């Protein structure tokens, strides 16, 4: 009881590299942990995980990446919330998580960027220093050709070759590809009123000349995100109010919001264009600005509980 686990662990961490989770039975319960975080997408945190028990288990080919995703779906809907989470949990920290936008890589001498130019980069010398980590490689239908077959490297051999001609391991790493195609086309053709047949055969062409066979081959899984039910929407609020209330418990103030009250902030913290990307800044504008006036007033006060309920012209703040 003296000298617990994470004091050794610790120890052994600092010498060696090996994150502290990784020295650290959990994988049981992985699903349940990354759900702490992510409402919902049952699928795509069951695929993720059933893929790391067999890295684990020792099943699958050690030459390569523990696992590779490719993450379709709406935006705003749990992509990104999921890869942090899943770098959180496995290494410890959301610094685990090397992020690259393939936005900045669609013009040809990109892959100077990646890897560093000629004798004469961002993903090898982020990943040097860190052999543990998720990598989100996101819109990835927007690389350029040559910067996608550095992608297919990785996925092949779980390494890769810089500049130098020096090799970078990804034994030890996360591949987590993520792309919006079709999303746009289905609310398109939603809005100009086709039938279910056009949108639906419209998909499928889009996807084909992006995504060939022998490249979806090399993933673990294709995961499909879907939108997010009107009470799934309702727990996202729940916790991203967490650390406004940590805030308002420090002066013992309790905010008890009404079941009206998360059905306003729902409405208009979520869409399918955007998905629940907006809901910070409706947050921000309907609760805290109020709220925050009510505070300077000497309406609310240390020790004071505060109901939050719905009127018209926003939300309505009330007191015992
Ligand atoms: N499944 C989810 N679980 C928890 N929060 C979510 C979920 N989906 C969306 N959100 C919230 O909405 C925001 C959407 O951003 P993000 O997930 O980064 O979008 P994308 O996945 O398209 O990159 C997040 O910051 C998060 O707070």
């Amino acid at each position: 009881m003296e000298v617990t686990e994470e004091d050794i662990a610790e120890i052994v961490s600092r010498w060696t590299g090996i994150p502290v989770s990784k020295l650290l039975e959990k994988l049981l319960r992985l699903e349940e942990e990354l759900h702490k975080r992510v409402v919902g997408q049952d699928e795509a945190i069951r695929a993720v995980a059933d893929a790391i028990r067999r890295a684990r288990a020792g099943l699958k080919d050690p030459n390569r990446p523990i696992g590779s995703f490719l993450f379709l779906g709406p935006t705003g809907v749990g992509k990104t919330e999921l890869a942090k989470t899943l770098a959180a949990t496995l290494f410890d920290t959301e610094e685990a998580m090397i992020r690259i936008d393939m936005t900045e890589y669609m013009e040809k001498h990109a892959v100077s960027r990646l890897i560093g130019a000629p004798p004469g980069g961002q993903l090898t010398e982020a990943v040097r220093r860190r052999p543990y980590s998720v990598i989100l490689f996101d819109e990835i239908e927007k690389a350029h050709p040559d910067v996608f077959n550095i992608l297919l490297q990785i996925l092949d051999d779980g390494r890769l070759t810089d500049s130098h001609g020096r090799t970078v391991d990804f034994r030890n790493t996360v591949i987590i590809l993520t792309s919006n195609l079709g999303s746009p086309l289905i609310l398109e053709g939603l809005q100009k009123g086709w039938p279910y047949e056009r949108i639906r055969d419209e998909v499928f062409k889009v996807l084909q000349q992006h995504f060939r066979p022998e490249f979806l081959n090399r993933l673990d899984e294709i995961v499909v995100f879907r939108p997010l039910t009107k009470e799934q929407i309702r727990q996202i609020v729940e916790i991203q109010l967490s650390y406004l209330r940590a805030r308002l418990a420090e002066k013992r103030i309790s905010l008890e919001l009404t079941e009206a009250a998360k059905d306003f902030l729902a409405e208009r913290g979520y869409d399918p264009v955007f998905g629940a990307r907006p809901l910070r800044r409706v947050i921000q504008r309907e609760l805290e600005t109020p709220l925050a006036q009510k505070i300077l007033a000497g309406e609310v006060k240390e020790g004071d509980r505060v109901q939050v309920d719905v009127g018209p012209a926003g939300l309505v703040f009330a007191v015992p």
